[PDB]
Parts: C-alpha cells; structure tokens; sequence
C-alpha cells in the first residue's frame, strides 16, 4: 500500500527528528521525545508494523547520526516500543488505565530492565555502582507522569491506512 | 513548653499508628504506606526537627504495640527522615507543584530506594542486586510517585484553615 508507505515514511521521519535534534543525549543516558510519535504509530499501523516502523527508523537514525555508535540491542528497543504501543492502543479507545500500563510496561521491560543492559553489555559498566542508577531512576520516576500526561492527550486529542 | 502540642501531636502520632498498621498494604520485602498523608501533615504543622522525631516514635509505639515483624532500627532512620523532609518543604513555605514534588522525590530516592531496600539487605540477608528481585519494588515506585504529588498537593490544598494556620 502506497498510502500508507507515505504516511510510514513521514512517521519515520519525524521519529528520526525527535531522537535527532531535541534530546538530551550524554553517554549513558538520553531523554528525548520519540515516545509520541512512536505511540501515533502504533495506533494507525498495529503492533507487526510499527515495531518495523520504528526499529528502520532507529537504523536510520544512525545512519544518518551515527557519531554515537551502532549497538544492535537499542534497534531491538525501537521495536518493542511499537509492538507495545501497537499492542496496547491499537486499537482500543485510550484510558487511563491503558495509558498507563502501557507505558508502564514500556518504562520497566525496555528502560530499567534493558538499557542499562545494552550499556552494561558493550560500555564497560561496574553495575554494581547502584549510584550508577540515581540519574536513571530520577528521570525513569519523574517522566512516567510526563509521559503518562502526554500520551493520555495525544491519544484523545479514523486513523489512516494502516495494516 | 508545649501544653496542647503534646495532646494534638498524640493524636497524630496516632493517626500515623493506625494508617501504618491497620489500613496498608503488605507483604515481606514491599509496601505502599499511606502514613504519607498524616506524616505530611506535621510536615505542615510541625517544622522539620519535631516532626522528624514525631513520626519516629510514631514508629516506635508502632512497634511497641504490633511485635511481630520484629524491630529493626534504620528503619526508623527512615522514619525520622521522612518527618524531616515533609517538615522542611511544607512548613512555613507554600505547597506547590514544583516541591511537593522535589520532597516527594528526595524521600522515594533517597528512603526507598536508597536506604530501605538496604535494611532489607541487612535483615533478611538477601544484599544481592536482581533483575527482577528489584522489580515489583521498581514498579511500585514508579506507579504510585505521582500519587502522592496528588495527595499531598491536595492536603496542601483542601476540602471541606478554618480555624488558624501553620500555628496549632
Ligand atoms: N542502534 C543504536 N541506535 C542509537 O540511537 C544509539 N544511540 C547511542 C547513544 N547513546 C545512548 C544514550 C542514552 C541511552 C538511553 O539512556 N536510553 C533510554 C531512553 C530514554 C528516553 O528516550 O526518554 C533508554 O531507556 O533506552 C541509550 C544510548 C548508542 N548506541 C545506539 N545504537
Ligand atoms: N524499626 C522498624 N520499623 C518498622 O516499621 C518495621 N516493620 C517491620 C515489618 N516488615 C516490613 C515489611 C516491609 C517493609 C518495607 O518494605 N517498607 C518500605 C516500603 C517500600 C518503600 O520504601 O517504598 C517503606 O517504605 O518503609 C518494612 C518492614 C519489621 N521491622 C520494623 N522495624
């Protein structure tokens, strides 16, 4: 379907723009908006395709910026973010409820579970330093009511050609 | 040199007793306290220092009364902190949202995260990190933080003051 590769490769675009230009980036941490976009994705094209949708746009995003480093695991975030949004809000009516255990589900399994792994994995990290995790868990607690906040608005302001 | 502070902050401390042993959520190695709501409160009317130690024998008769799960002293080193901080940011200074949630977020950082799984550590004999021996932790944390922003906000802003403020 053309009409829907339009609206993908514009969705990928703007994914790529947020990770891009307006996050904060330092090495073991970023906070960026890549959430909204991805969630409007996972909504118009399901849990199958915006998993790809995202994760292209992560290997495109370092592609085009790659001064930060390939590291397999993070493109495996860009799709576990679009299979759950998908998942979660493709697509059921948002609420609060959902709203927040998707993107509860989204915070615990790929930002304290598994990022701190990916750099665990390849950055030679004593995990052990648990003040490792003081920036993380601040911003893993302060973000989750931005996010929930967000989200919750995006969600509830036909969705496009998406399947 | 205090006549009435005594009787009232008995009552409060009673109040703390109660929300702690009857009214919350518990299992071994977790819990959501709502003792929040009354702790605050004499964040609100006590300053920090009394209130600090308000809420730690609040703590003790706590487990004068109510013996099994043993005592265990860092954990009313939390008690006193988390006195300490509600009175530093709620007493004297208005309750906005900008420090409800910074005191909110010192005392979920820095006594539940920091501190209280380190008593857990000492007591139970578990000190190892564990993905997920953590987890149902993390995710109290992260899924009730914004309650209390919305609760304390909200004893900070009220419902049917009427008599006199910040002195009682
Ligand atoms: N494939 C790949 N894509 C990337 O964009 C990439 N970027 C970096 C640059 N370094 C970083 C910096 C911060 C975080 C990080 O803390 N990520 C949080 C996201 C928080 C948010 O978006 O709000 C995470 O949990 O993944 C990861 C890698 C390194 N390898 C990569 N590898
Ligand atoms: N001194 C003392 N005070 C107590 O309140 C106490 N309570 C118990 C009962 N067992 C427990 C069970 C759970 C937690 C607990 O995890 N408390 C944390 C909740 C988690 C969090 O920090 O978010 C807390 O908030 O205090 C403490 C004691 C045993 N010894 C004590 N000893």
């Amino acid at each position: 379907g053309t009409k829907s590769i339009a609206l993908m490769g514009v969705l990928i675009a703007v994914v790529v723009v947020f990770s891009r230009f307006f996050a904060y980036e330092t090495t073991f941490l970023k906070i960026s908006f890549t959430f909204i976009p991805e969630s409007l994705i996972g909504m118009i094209f399901g849990p199958f395709w915006a998993g790809i949708g995202t994760a292209v746009a992560d290997v495109v995003g370092m592609l085009l910026f790659p001064k930060a480093g390939y590291f397999p695991g993070f493109t495996l975030n860009a799709f576990l973010a679009g299979a759950i949004y998908g998942y979660f809000y493709y697509k059921k009516e948002m609420t609060w409820q959902r709203v927040i255990l998707a993107t509860l589900l989204v915070t615990v399994l790929i930002n304290i579970i598994l990022t701190p792994l990916w750099l665990s994995l390849m950055y030679g990290v004593n995990l052990a330093n648990f003040a490792w995790w003081v920036p993380r868990l601040i911003k893993t607690v302060i973000f989750f009511p931005i996010q929930v906040i967000a989200t919750y608005y995006l969600g509830n302001k036909l969705f496009g050609k998406p399947l």
